[PDB]
């Protein structure tokens, strides 16, 4: 393996996420 | 609002997960 790279880019986060794996009565 | 009950049930969680919310060198 080789690797030669002059690379960019953008990937950026601003957000309201709500990541449950879920149990919450997932209903909490 | 009223809430009265029994309940019984079950969710138990033995992985080899993977979560991204990606960028990753998603890669590579």
């Amino acid at each position: 393996q080789k690797l030669v790279f002059f690379a960019e880019d953008v990937g950026s986060n601003k957000g309201a996420i709500i990541g449950l794996m879920v149990g919450g009565v997932v209903i909490a």
